[PDB]
């Protein structure tokens, strides 16, 4: 068994038609589709070409989960989440064959090499763009990141969202109280969307917002199941029909029910976007997935720092001699503009 290079790793990862690389979850992809590397560790908001995205955030060291905000200051320089995810490489597994495929490679232990190595390659960046629609959902829906990684201590990011744009309804008019016969629910969505300053084009609700949204006559009469790849919120979830469903539209406002979940260190099932949160927001604000440099030492050797993915496989020695495939990487989201999200807690 030879360790593949890294530019055999990049062969694959470049490969142009694996969906795991080519598509990304859906806060990623509506608010935050841009991508910026940096050959600096560290991202440097100041740096950007596009002058209509952030340029900057209010940083706040944190003891324990207590952030301190006196010691927060507004800052261009953001210091990403360094990621290394590694797996080991099990020859011994059994290897699944798909779905129109080949039987007889799969006797070849380079070929089966080479199946678990991409497998856990896949695997790597299915977690790096998790990590990075958590990072990306807490922003629109919260204004605030808690960064982690290796070689730092945990801090905040906060975009400073005006706190008129998170919305309860346990402060005003509960859906759950309404009638459902006789409520338009259409006008307190259109008094959600009044705090964004601009017209919001896309609703993203989580299940129980669309149980309950659903249950009102007034809105199943104005509902418009009608669509087809008619906008970009509608092409959006054309590749993410596992966790997102598109509903239609109201007037001009796209609907999306999101259901996409991540498991956590603890290895529990989470939802992304909490059941009972919808998010009112512009498929136009879009800002970027920034990458910090890759920090390894063999990127750093052969200059290839700037990247959003670095993969690497080796063999270590040993009584039994351990396989890896590992893939370095250190994204943030960064909004074009935080005042253009509206988050509401229906209850």
């Amino acid at each position: 068994a030879m360790a593949l290079n890294t530019n055999q790793l990049f062969a694959y990862l470049n490969r142009g038609d694996i969906a795991e690389f080519k598509f990304s979850p859906l806060f990623t992809t509506l608010f935050f589709p841009n991508v910026a590397t940096f050959s600096t560790q560290n991202i440097m908001l100041d740096t950007l070409d596009i002058e209509e995205v952030t340029m900057s955030a209010f940083c706040s060291p944190m003891v324990g989960s207590q952030v301190q905000r006196d010691k927060g200051y507004e800052t261009s320089t953001i210091k990403p989440g360094y990621m290394k995810p590694k797996h080991e490489i099990d020859p011994t597994k059994t290897i699944m064959r798909m779905a129109g495929e080949d039987p007889a490679q799969l006797n070849d232990p380079t070929y089966r090499r080479m199946r678990l190595i991409t497998g856990n390659m896949r695997r790597q960046i299915n977690a790096i763009k998790a990590r990075v629609e958590w990072l990306a959902v807490n922003a629109v829906t919260t204004g605030k990141n808690i960064i982690e990684g290796e070689g730092i201590e945990r801090y905040e990011i906060d975009w400073k969202i005006p706190e008129k744009n998170i919305i309860e309804q346990a402060d005003g008019k509960k859906w759950s109280e309404q009638d459902k016969e006789t409520h338009y629910p259409i006008y307190d969505i259109e008094l959600y969307a009044d705090q964004a300053g601009c017209p919001a084009n896309v609703m993203i609700m989580g299940a129980e917002v669309w149980r309950t949204l659903r249950s009102f006559k007034k809105f199943r009469e104005l509902y418009d199941l009608s669509r087809g790849s008619e906008s970009a919120a509608e092409l959006a979830c054309k590749n993410l029909g596992e966790v997102v469903s598109f509903k239609g539209y109201l007037g001009d406002l796209a609907l999306i029910v999101y259901s996409g979940k991540y498991t956590d260190s603890d290895g529990t099932e989470k939802y992304f976007l909490e059941p009972d949160l919808l998010v009112l927001g512009n498929t136009n604000n879009k800002g970027l997935v920034a990458y910090g440099a890759i920090m390894d030492q063999e990127a750093v050797r052969t200059g290839a720092t700037q990247n959003m993915f670095y993969p690497k496989n080796w063999i270590e020695d040993g009584d039994p001699a351990i396989e890896y495939v590992q893939t370095h990487s250190a994204p943030q989201p960064v909004p074009a503009d935080i005042r253009k999200f509206v988050t509401v807690k229906i209850a």
